[PDB]
């Protein structure tokens, strides 16, 4: 059982930790966050507005965070290279601060004694992976990798099934995404793009995303045939992907439904979901799937042009994939 | 100046009235709503959460609603055929209850003495019109007409310009729409579709719409080449249309921008807007345009496949179009 | 084990049912709702935006609603007196439509064969009860009773403890309440009071409540010494009570904390809760307590004038009390 | 006409600027914000989610911000003492960063050439003032002053009138406040109090405030007789104060209504408002009053114990008071 260290106790850092202690697939032994001390970590991990109170025990004991009886070493370093991952016995490190996404910056963890690093976000140069799509392409020579983005983990699975069966000639996607820590409560200085600084509670905010283009990296055949954008809307969690694409081989909507369902009962079980139920966003709260095909919400213009809908809990789904990914890597050691 | 009667003092009934008194294009002389008495009408017309307090005077005087000094006759009939439009001197009647959308049901107003009826919603059989797209096709032989839907008035104008210039081979649209009176505050009984009864404040709700297909009625050439669906998100007003289409003639994004801008400065001025500003939904509050092209939010995959974005205040824009339409009809008498 | 029938499958009707099947304190055998058919009942009971998917089995089988293997008879009557409670074997009936709150109207259920009726709301004439405050005063001669309101079940328990220990000279309360089915998504025609028709998502809405005055009914000594009002804010669930009162006997805040805590560990265990944690509204989601004293949020001006804060899940807490109440009545048969 | 400089182009800095250009009471000649450059300042000042697009002209011209034709010098200093207020000709400086509230820190502006400094927030040592309550007590010997807080400017005016007429023995207040820039979109590291870091969109958040206690500073007679707390709820703007107090001299609610109304038509005209209308929070959007008594929402237990309600646009009201205050100071030069 691989021992893990988490850098950045945010929504993803905390939820990866929560997912790790639930499946017991990996063991969190150390956490680092200079802006959150031990006592605060207990409070933030225990209580969660969107996912409910933690089912288990959380305590500060001897300067360590104890979850379900397991003591965790706490670090307060601002500089990654300074963190003593080795002494804490952390073999893999989850880079989830959103500030060290380049292969070089995320590599700082290796100086501390870590053996591998998983960036919980897209990376400009590090190899990106998506469970159920291209994780098999991972090997031991890789020390620094990326688990892509929440949106990419939703689109890729669906795109794979659709492409493998009918071939995607070209596609454009839109994602109606829930607000995130990046946004502001009221009009304020955005970090990066001007629209993102506008009140998150009052507006529908157009935003760019490289998610669709990133699918071209995990599924090379689709490289350059996809692109899209996003809309941030005022909900705390759970998002939906709207994929509009031209098919190479004709396919009635019911054939697409048949194909996606089989994929969800087979290889992609637990990754890609399938439903014909009259669902709404909150029905996916704390759902661990990376993507769930919504049969009733999609629509086809004809046998070559269709709009496919898929839901995803951007916090929970992604988090579990980070754990699933590490579990996979460990089995390759 | 044509005298108008409004059936149903709801969001649209009230806003059409507000728009009428502002432009003075038409004169509201009577209103009918069995679930709202005179005093309540004063309160609901004066105060408006989304559009602000009414700039003017509103009062109950001698059993009449007096707006800016103009006395309005009030009716409390549940049955349309019973309303005495003729005695009140109402020549045109705005059917905005959402319960009499068929040519037959909306015709009841003619028995009361009305000369023409405008359904403020799509109709199964009545001829639909969209200002700036096919209003010229209206003639005096038509007693009962429809002004289409908020969403159709947004899509049609944009589709027209895009089709006239590059030709739309096929298109699929999605609309992220603000909540409406139809929805529920918490999970409850749905009037029609099951998902629509789910809490409007907590969920992103997939919904079907005939808007895209309705564009085929006002723009015959596009008949059968368009379709789409909707997502209801938790905002009080203002919506956005996402049009994904294949072009017949190649066109760089900048050519599309050039073409739409010219259209907004010419014939469609006041109907179709154009902006390159970093806008968000609330920047369109109380905006009277039927549709506003958002240059920076759209994206193109290539010269034949592109995603176009257009904003619309589903309450204010539509309302003004209802008045504009009546003003047009009147000039044809 | 008493057999129960539920009239009105709304937020309370569904949650009382959910609470009944969980504690197994009572057995739901029949449900009546003319606006929701069997199949719809399955969907609405299974999926819940605020409390999550039902943890059990829900199905339509032989025209009956089957929850966790227990078949429930479904009725579609609009008129209470017509419901055949007797044939279904329902001894107690939960009146939760919000339309039959008078002793006379709620009595209609007796004609159908019901033996007792519990109004899940305040009543103008039926005897009101609050678990842990005056349920002991219930006896078999009562056929029609009321379980008060969500807010009264929160205030009463706290007031009791505070009065019994220091004496309440006079008090005024305010409740910041989550939105409910009564409100509108956008400015529209209000049930009874004009402000209540304003958009629930956009405004803080002042509202009157008889809750504080009702405490004078369950705790006669406080009769006429309390009153208050409410504010509806844009959250889907969970509310908080702010009690400001003058004490007869002096009492340091810490003495009040000591006293309330003892009450929560003793007689009121499960009814009145106590916490010193840095809580927020969502930390009480699906919490079954009727009221939870928040030590850190309250504040005292002096030893006789203080402001006490108590949280309550207005949906879940109340629902469990309805079941607890019926369980109590049954033990008195 | 006094020339003004604004330090910190945030919600208050921008709205003070907007209010200044509207009333023309003062002339903004310079603005300083190291996290917002000229072009960004144009965008943020022009578009406003809660108060609408700016009515006028805003442009970047020759490295200056030009509003309605008036050129404004832009500074990018992080350190107050470095800002060249003197060269820009700024006589008064509005300290609205929320980071320099002490008399010493805010004094740094004097080194740059400023003559006076107004802290747009409460201060630990600088003299606090509230228009219509104690501004007359301001004199030329004061170089550094405070305009108190949004909440204090709401409570003080009302308390004054109530105290002057019936005498306040003791009082406790609660304020249901809209979210602010301080809060987070999702559970995250709070700057300061632990509850304040919880998702602003999902929770009702208890918060402490020194507002009630600060009234004891602007109205010495009430010193030590008032205190209270706050609740942050999910609305973008507009807040309400709930004052519960014991009166020295008996007073029927209607006498309180008579007294407050007279005060709003007299001396406090423009500061303290009065209404008997069925209002809700959004009816106060962009309302420049510091406080507006809501007759219909309040309630009295008896002639000595009552609950008074007052609304306030925490952004707009406060902003205008900052300008009004400077206008007053200038008339004393
Ligand atoms: N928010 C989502 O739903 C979501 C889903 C998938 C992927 N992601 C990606 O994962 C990352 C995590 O985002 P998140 O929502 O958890 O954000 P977050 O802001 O909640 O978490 C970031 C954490 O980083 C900590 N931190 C900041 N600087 C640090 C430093 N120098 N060293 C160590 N720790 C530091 C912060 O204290 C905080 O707890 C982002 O890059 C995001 O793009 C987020
Ligand atoms: N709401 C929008 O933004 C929008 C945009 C485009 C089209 N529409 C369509 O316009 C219609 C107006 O919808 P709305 O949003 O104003 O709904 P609403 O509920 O706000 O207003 C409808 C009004 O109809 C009144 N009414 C009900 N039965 C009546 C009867 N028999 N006679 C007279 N009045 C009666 C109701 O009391 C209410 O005041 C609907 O068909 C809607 O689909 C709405
Ligand atoms: N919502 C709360 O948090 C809460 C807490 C305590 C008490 N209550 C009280 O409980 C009652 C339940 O309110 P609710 O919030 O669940 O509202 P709701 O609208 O969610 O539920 C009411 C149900 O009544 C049904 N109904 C309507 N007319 C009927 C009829 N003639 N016969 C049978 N069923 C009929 C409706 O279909 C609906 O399912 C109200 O009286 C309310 O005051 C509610
Ligand atoms: N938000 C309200 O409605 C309201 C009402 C009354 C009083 N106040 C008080 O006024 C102050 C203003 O709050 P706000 O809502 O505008 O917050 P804000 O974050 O919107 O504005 C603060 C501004 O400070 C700038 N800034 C940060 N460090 C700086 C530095 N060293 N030099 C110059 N500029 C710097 C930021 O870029 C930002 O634009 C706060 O102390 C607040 O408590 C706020």
């Amino acid at each position: 059982k691989v021992k893990v260290g988490v850098n950045g106790f945010g929504r993803i850092g905390r939820l990866v930790t929560r997912a790790a202690f639930n499946s017991g697939k990996v063991d969190i032994v150390a956490i680092n966050d200079p802006f959150i001390d031990l006592n605060y970590m207990v409070y933030m991990f225990q209580y969660d507005s969107t996912h409910g109170k933690f089912h288990g025990t959380v305590k500060a004991e001897n300067g360590k965070l104890v979850i379900n009886g397991n003591p965790i070493t706490i670090f307060q370093e601002r500089d990654p290279s300074k963190i003593k991952w080795g002494d804490a016995g952390a073999e893999y490190v989850v880079e989830s601060t959103g500030v060290f996404t380049t292969m070089e910056k995320a590599g700082a963890h290796l100086q501390g004694g870590a053996k591998r690093v998983i960036i919980s976000a897209p990376s400009a140069d590090a190899p990106m992976f998506v469970m159920g799509v291209n994780h098999e392409k991972y090997d031991n020579s890789l020390k620094i990798i990326s688990n892509a983005s929440c949106t990419t983990n939703c689109l890729a699975p669906l795109a794979k099934v659709i492409h493998d069966n009918f071939g995607i000639v070209e596609g454009l996607m839109t994602t109606v995404h829930a607000i995130t820590a990046t946004q502001k409560t009221v009009d304020g200085p955005s970090g990066k793009l001007w629209r993102d600084g506008r009140g998150a509670l009052q507006n529908i905010i157009p935003a760019s995303t490289g998610a669709a283009k990133a699918v071209g990296k995990v599924i090379p055949e689709l490289n350059g045939k996809l692109t899209g954008m996003a809309f941030r809307v005022p909900t705390a969690n759970v998002s939906v992907v709207d994929l509009t694409c031209r098919l190479e081989k004709p396919a009635k909507y019911d054939d697409i439904k048949k194909v996606v369902k089989q994929a969800s009962e087979g290889p992609l079980k637990g990754i890609l979901g399938y439903t014909e139920h009259q669902v709404v966003s909150s029905d996916f709260n704390s759902d661990t799937h990376s993507s769930t095909f919504d049969a009733g919400a999609g629509i086809a213009l004809n046998d070559h042009f269709v709009k496919l809908i898929s839901w995803y809990d951007n916090e929970f789904g992604y988090s579990n994939r980070v754990v699933d990914l590490m579990a996979h890597m460990a089995s390759k050691e």
